[PDB]
């Protein structure tokens, strides 16, 4: 009953929304719904091949390319996610 805060950066612009979690701690969101939300926020195509990345605590970048990557945001008990969006 505690949501994940997601910040998304695109074009020098930061936007915030919150994503509900299930009792599992699993996000109530999949990659399609994430892309649709980001598309609505920045007037992009929801089916564009967007690079969605975040910087992990070990200094390595994580690319969100499938639902397993999003499942692992919760598995890792992150409470804040900052996603950088790049197009092309
Ligand atoms: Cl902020």
């Amino acid at each position: 009953a505690n949501a994940l805060v997601v910040k998304v950066s695109y074009g020098g612009v930061l936007r915030r929304f919150r994503v509900p979690v299930k009792a599992n701690g699993q996000l109530d969101l999949e990659m399609a719904g994430l892309k649709e939300k980001i598309a609505a926020l920045f007037n992009l195509s929801a089916d564009a091949e967007l690079s969605l990345t975040y910087s992990a605590a070990d200094g390595a970048v994580v690319a969100l390319v499938d639902d397993n990557d999003l499942f692992d945001v919760t598995n890792q008990r992150l409470k804040f996610l900052k996603i950088n969006v790049n197009a092309g």
